[PDB]
């Protein structure tokens, strides 16, 4: 996250470290968030690469440990039919992963509340992005889990031309652009926290920011949105 504050070790229990193996160490590479005992949601992009992946609940800093981590490994993954690997833009970067244990809840583990499907959030709608990610455009991971205040543009003025114009679609969430805040590397598959009747619910998956650099003027970070694929998602959990 560029221009993050670090997070409270338990002010959001549902984000998860997806990491994948490499040598005989884990690495981070993506973020998630539990939305079952046994289920994670993530983007579809960040399991493209077929590797062995492993989801750490419980997470607060990566590389110490925190007392309070579960490892689990990942038994089944579910990506969405339509994404496409060449056309982030066209929407679709989501993913569930089945786990192999159902994990203890507790504090630091809770399940993600999803919105209701159709739900809309009106322009400059208060939402924080977390996760590990680059802290500056070409930088480096953040040990510690990050957030950042991050309001959401709505879909006229992220489609217009000094924007995003035809990239962004109404299957996604805008939020940013100031030029000082962002979402970045790293930080993909995680969750997009936004106030709604009192209650945070994850209503958008980070799938994507801009080439030029994380945070830039008039190019907000881009996510997917949750409530187009409620369906989705209970379909998939109802049948695995
Ligand atoms: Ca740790």
């Amino acid at each position: 996250v560029v221009g993050g504050t670090e997070a409270q070790r338990n002010s959001w229990p549902s984000q998860i470290s997806l990491q994948y193996r490499s040598g005989s160490s884990w690495a981070h590479t993506c973020g998630g968030t539990l939305i079952r005992q046994n289920w994670v949601m993530t983007a579809a992009h960040c399991v493209d690469r077929e590797l062995t992946f492993r989801v750490v609940v419980g997470e607060h800093n990566l590389n110490q440990n925190n007392g309070t981590e579960q490892y689990v490994g990942v038994q089944k993954i579910v990506v969405h039919p339509y994404w496409n690997t060449d056309d982030v833009a066209a929407g679709y970067d989501i993913a569930l992963l089945r786990l192999a244990q159902s994990v203890t809840l507790n504090s630091y583990v809770q399940l993600g509340v999803l919105p209701r499907a159709g739900t809309i959030l009106a322009n400059n709608s208060p939402c924080y992005i977390t996760g590990w990610g680059l802290t500056r455009t070409n930088g480096q991971l953040a040990q510690t889990l990050q957030q950042a205040y991050l309001p959401t543009v709505d879909y006229a003025i992220c489609s217009s031309s000094s924007y995003w114009g035809s990239t962004v679609k109404n299957s996604m969430v805008c939020a940013g652009g100031d030029g000082v805040r962002s979402g970045c590397q790293g930080d993909s598959g995680g969750p997009l926290h936004c106030l709604v009747n009192g209650q945070y619910a994850v209503h958008g998956v980070t799938s994507f920011v801009s080439r030029l650099g994380c945070n830039v003027t008039r190019k907000p970070t881009v996510f997917t949105r949750v409530s187009a694929y409620i369906s989705w998602i209970n379909n998939v959990i109802a049948s695995n």
